[PDB]
C-alpha cells in the first residue's frame, strides 16, 4: 500500500527528535528544549528535556505526555491505522487540555513534523488555575510514572484523531494525582490521511537523571506500541 510505503521510508531506522516547549502555569514562565531519538520499528523513544530558564516550576513527570505518537509500533495487521505517520512529513497539530483533579488546567498546543531528517515537536503551554501549595507548583509529586493505555477514536468531521485517558502521577504521601487528559489531532497538510478503527496505544515510560547534568532535567525512556484491534 504506497500510503503505507511513505510513512515506513519516513521512520525506518533511528530518527533524530527536537522538541522545544513554551510554558507559562500561573504566570510562572519557562522554556524546555529535548533532543533525542526515536526508532518506531521497536515503539521506542530516548529523550533528554532540560528546562534553559533554570528551575522547572512544575513536576517533570507532570510534562511527559505533553513531550511524539507518529513513533508507535503500530503491529503489522494495524498498519492501515496509523494516523501518526500518515500525515508525515507535513504533519499534526496535537493539542491537549489536561485537568489536574483539586488543582489546575494545562492546555497544550503542538505541532508535530519534519524538518530535514529531524522530527521536531514545538509546543506551547499554559496552566490555569493552579494551587500555590498544591501537588503541582508545591512539587509534591513522585519522580516515576505509570503504565497506561491511550484511546485513539477518529474524529471524523475534523479529519483527525480524538483521545480522551487518564494519567496517574503518584503523590510523596502515597496517594494519587489524577491528571484527566482531553486530546485532539488534525493533519497539518492537505494530503490524504489513514483514520483509525478505535484502538489503543500502550505506553511504558521510564523516568532518570543525567549523573553529568547539573541543570533541572528529565530523562525519559518510552516504549509505545498499538493494540486491540485483533
Amino acid at each position: 500500500d504506497p500510503m503505507v510505503s511513505k510513512g515506513e521510508e519516513l521512520f525506518t531506522g533511528v530518527v533524530p527528535i527536537l522538541v522545544e516547549l513554551d510554558g507559562d502555569v500561573n504566570g510562572h514562565k519557562f522554556s524546555v528544549s529535548g533532543e533525542g531519538e526515536g526508532d518506531a520499528t521497536y515503539g521506542k523513544l530516548t529523550l533528554k528535556f532540560i528546562c534553559t530558564t533554570g528551575k522547572l516550576p512544575v513536576p517533570w513527570p507532570t510534562l511527559v505526555t505533553t513531550f511524539l505518537m507518529c513513533f508507535a509500533r503500530y503491529p503489522d495487521h494495524m498498519k492501515q491505522h496509523d494516523f501518526f505517520k500518515s500525515a508525515m512529513p507535513e504533519g499534526y497539530v496535537q493539542e491537549r487540555t489536561i485537568f489536574f483533579k483539586d488543582d489546575g488546567n494545562y492546555k497544550t498546543r503542538a505541532e508535530v513534523k519534519f524538518e530535514g531528517d529531524t522530527l521536531v515537536n514545538r509546543i506551547e503551554l499554559k496552566g490555569i488555575d493552579f494551587k500555590e501549595d498544591g501537588n503541582i507548583l508545591g512539587h509534591k509529586l513522585e519522580y516515576n510514572y505509570n503504565s497506561h493505555n491511550v484511546y485513539i477514536m477518529a474524529d471524523k468531521q475534523k479529519n483527525g484523531i480524538k483521545v480522551n485517558f487518564k494519567i496517574r502521577h503518584n503523590i510523596e504521601d502515597g496517594s494519587v494525582q489524577l491528571a484527566d487528559h482531553y486530546q485532539q489531532n488534525t493533519p497539518i497538510g492537505d494530503g490524504p490521511v489513514l483514520l483509525p478503527d478505535n484502538h489503543y496505544l500502550s505506553y511504558q515510560s521510564a523516568l532518570s537523571k543525567d549523573p553529568n547534568e547539573k541543570r533541572d532535567h528529565m530523562v525519559l525512556l518510552e516504549f509505545v506500541t498499538a493494540a486491540g484491534i485483533t
